[PDB]
Parts: C-alpha cells; structure tokens; sequence
C-alpha cells in the first residue's frame, strides 16, 4: 500500500456516512482528505465546520503534514519506488527509473520509443520491488487508440509474469475527448482505492488540442493538476507522452526522445529538479524496452 485507506479516519466521531460524503466528493484516500482545502470540505452537504476540523486533524495524524529537515526529506525521497524502464542505461539516466509521486513526461516525434516505453512500463509496474517493479496495477488512458494488449504478452514473459495476469492487471480506457479524458480520472480514483495501482499512463496528453487556444491550455493545465493530485493521493508514478509552458511547469521530469540507428533510440533529460542534463541510448525489442546489443 502506498496510501492510507480513508476508512482509517472513521474514529472519534467520524462515521461511515461522513466518509461516504467525502468519497462522493471525490476524496477516496486519507491523503486526499489531508490535502483537501478546508473550503472544499465545508462545501460538502453534511460536513460541519467542526467536523472538517475533526477530519483534518485526524488525517494529519495518519499523513505527515508538518516540517522535517531537508536531510530527512532527502532520505524519504531516496526511498521512493522507481519503476524500471527495462533498460539499464535509461534507469541510470533516471537515477533508478520512473519516480513515483510525480509526473514524468515522454516527449518527441512519433516512433521514438515513447509508446514502446509505455507498453513496457505497463508491465514492469506489476513486478516485484526487488527487481525495479511496483507490485501494482496500471491505469492506461489511451487517446490515440494505439495501445495493443498483445504487445504486453512477450513483455510479461520476459519478466516472469503470466500473460493472462499481466493483461488482467491493466485497466485500459480509450478517451475520445477532453471532457471524457477528465471524466475517466474521477473513476480512476475509485478503482485505485479498491485495488493497488502503481502507475498511471496517458498516451498522449497533447490530444488536448483537436481563438480558443486559451481554452485548450486552461483545460490541459486542469488535467495535469488532476494527474499530480492522483500521484499525491495514491502514491503512484505517472507517465505521460507528448507528441511533437503548461507541460514544462506541470511535469517534474521531462525526457526527450529521438530515433537512433535501427532499433536504437536516444533519450535526453531535458528538465528535472535533481537529475543531470544527460542523454543515453536504449533499444526497442519484440519483448519491450532494453539496452543496445
Ligand atoms: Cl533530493
Ligand atoms: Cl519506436
Ligand atoms: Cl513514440
């Protein structure tokens, strides 16, 4: 578990009925309750101002909300799960792999390995922590109708998983428009509180554009917040592709992809608040992302 069950707040007066309203308002985790703005709670038909306090205080008991030393914070970060990309080179570039808790943006032109990396991740997020996995399910939001379950079979076997189980562990959803894409997230909160997910994939967030450009950006920004909110509330890793700034601001780790020779691909760290601006070379294989021969 990478988040505190909201049911743990049903004490000292908090009822199942109270939590029921919280869930209904979209809070399915203690962290969610802990990170919710007081105003949001108060505007919930049924929650008293004195009750909101009860909730906040209780949640704050289960979820850290105070100060700690930068030294301590460093330690905690070093404990974050980093999902393996399947490539030693790439994992090294990312200081271990895809960092859970924030958004990693995969950008570049079509056929640069972005989608392939997502297919691999959809599987490695399911494997044992001991081997760079997240022992959790994957929420896969596809806006281009390019996801292909069959590609995951070969990948699962490569990691010793039973293909049937691997495909069963991926909650797939095709989004047809921005409002739909955003609507899918609300349902994801519910699912994630019912089964352990370790990763959310959105290929690609830029579909958000298909005079009113300002409206597009405002929608894109709202979607990215929702994604980061889910990362905070459930402690999962989030990867988003971007076919080719709201993205530079929202994304934590931004990786640029270019096509290399043959099945080889290049990946450069474009933005990161802690990773050095370096680049590596990885490859694409019938059984997922790996390192060059
Ligand atoms: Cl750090
Ligand atoms: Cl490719
Ligand atoms: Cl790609």
């Amino acid at each position: 578990g990478s988040f505190v069950p909201i049911e743990k707040l049903q004490v000292n007066g908090i009822t199942m009925a109270d939590v029921k309203k919280l869930r209904e308002s979209g809070l399915h985790t203690a962290e969610a309750v802990a990170y919710a703005p007081r105003k949001d709670l108060l505007e919930i038909k049924g929650i008293s101002e004195a009750k909101a306090d009860k909730l906040l205080n209780e949640a704050a008991r289960l979820v850290p909300m105070g100060f700690v030393t930068a030294a301590d914070f460093h330690m905690r970060r070093s404990e974050l799960i980093c999902l393996t990309t399947g490539s030693k080179n790439l994992d090294t570039l990312l200081g271990g792999g895809v960092e859970t808790g924030s958004i990693t943006e995969l950008f570049g032109e079509f056929r640069t390995g972005k989608s392939q990396l997502c297919h691999t991740l959809a599987v490695t997020c399911q494997i044992p922590l001991d081997i760079g996995g997240g022992e959790g399910k994957c929420l896969y939001i596809d806006t281009e109708g390019t996801f292909r379950p069959v590609r995951l079979v070969s990948i699962a076997q490569r990691f010793g998983l039973d293909p049937d189980d691997a495909l069963n562990n991926v909650a797939y959803a095709r989004a047809y428009n921005a409002d739909h894409q955003l609507r899918l997230l609300d349902a994801a909160a519910q699912m994630m509180s019912e089964s352990r997910f370790s990763l959310i994939v959105v290929d690609s967030v830029m579909a958000l554009y298909r005079g009113e450009l300002s409206a597009r950006q405002m929608h894109l920004a709202k979607f990215m917040r929702a994604l980061q909110r889910l990362a905070d509330q459930f402690g999962v890793a989030v990867v988003v592709t971007n076919q080719v700034n709201i993205m530079a601001y929202s994304s934590t780790t931004r990786l640029g992809f270019k096509k290399g020779k043959g099945c080889q691909r290049l990946c450069k760290v474009v933005d990161s608040p802690c990773l050095p601006e370096a680049e590596c070379v990885f490859a694409i294989y019938e059984d997922g992302v790996g390192d060059p021969r």
